[PDB]
């Protein structure tokens, strides 16, 4: 016997949001005005192709939604010099410095592993003389310079590949990458803490939508769900086109509707596959299977509504536990 969420509300999303209406909401100074309301206008719609070289900026944290555009020029500047000086410490380093600095030439072996798989039917990665391989290589690089401690992990080219062909500038695309790091970062770390938390507050969320699911998840052993690792690690980078992608991003960089929205994309993907999984009986093996399988199978606007729709049919419930409240970001 547990909580009764009641019914869940019908959503209904918005057209993104044109580079005019932008344009709109922008004051003399180069401000923004309604920041909440363009939120709220980006999140419910996404953004038109054309908006999405400049909003993302906005976005991921590189330039502050109260910023003016005088700020803005100042701060590309710095930022560009920041970048090339940065860039130049890894790429003066010698033959010799690299047999003395083990941890350097692992993260580059690494970097050019995942570069080669990274995106290679996509225009800008296409091919093994596309100028953005490159690019994407920089820029990895660069960021081990700036934080040599997480250097490169394995799943971190496949968050910057769509940053990188949005921005398509490197000193943009880097430091968009960086703030879009900092938020990531656990999921990279050595012993993966927020991978292990991610997974401990996913379930949570699952026992209180289904819990006879979760039991029976259980009994399949399938309780720790690590069949969810590849969804969480790359945010759904693996289940969805490259167009589709960057929607489902800009739309979550919203911060809105609640904290750790991209849990609540798990479980709405996860009740939509609920009853076929339990139906012909998978284990764990037929359950990674059939969700590794249901890759580029997956709408996005579907999902990105019952997601929605479960958020909305939480937050209103006056017996959520605490523990879900908390993951929700309603403490």
């Amino acid at each position: 016997t547990r909580i009764d969420l009641g019914e869940r509300p019908v959503v209904q999303r918005r057209e993104p949001v044109s580079l005019e209406e932008w344009t709109k909401n922008i004051d003399s100074e180069g401000r923004i005005l309604n920041v909440d309301n363009m939120k709220q206008m980006i999140f419910r719609g996404g953004l038109s192709h054309a908006l999405r070289k400049q909003a993302w900026k906005f976005l991921l944290g590189y330039f502050p939604w109260d910023s003016t555009k005088e700020e803005r020029t100042e701060l590309q500047k710095q930022k560009t010099d920041e970048y090339f000086r940065m860039k130049l410490q890894w790429k003066s380093v010698s033959e010799e410095q690299e047999k003395r600095n083990s941890r350097l030439r692992d993260y580059r072996s690494l970097i050019e592993k995942d570069v080669n798989r990274t995106d290679r039917t996509n225009k800008f990665y296409e091919g093994q003389d596309n100028p953005g391989l490159i690019l994407l290589h920089d820029i990895l690089m660069t960021y081990c310079m700036y934080d040599f401690d997480l250097g490169y992990v394995q799943g971190m080219s496949d968050l910057l590949s769509p940053v990188l062909y949005v921005m398509e500038n490197e000193v943009d695309a880097f430091w968009c990458f960086a703030s879009y790091m900092d938020q990531m970062h656990q999921n990279f770390e050595e012993q993966m803490q927020g991978m292990k938390t991610q997974l401990i507050q996913l379930s949570t969320l699952l026992r209180l939508l289904d819990s006879g699911f979760c039991s029976y998840l259980e009994s399949q052993d399938s309780g720790y769900l690590y069949f969810c690792f590849r969804w969480l690690l790359i945010r759904f980078k693996r289940e969805f086109s490259f167009l589709d992608i960057l929607r489902l991003w800009e739309v979550m960089w919203t911060e809105l509707p609640c904290k750790n929205f991209h849990l609540l994309l798990c479980c709405a993907i996860l009740e939509s596959e609920k009853q076929q999984i339990m139906e012909k009986h998978y284990g764990f093996n037929e359950i990674l299977k059939h969700i590794n399988e249901l890759s580029m199978k997956i709408d996005v606007e579907d999902v990105l509504c019952k997601a929605e729709a479960i958020s909305l049919q939480m937050v209103k419930c006056k017996e959520l536990p605490q523990a879900v409240c908390e993951i929700l970001g309603l403490q």
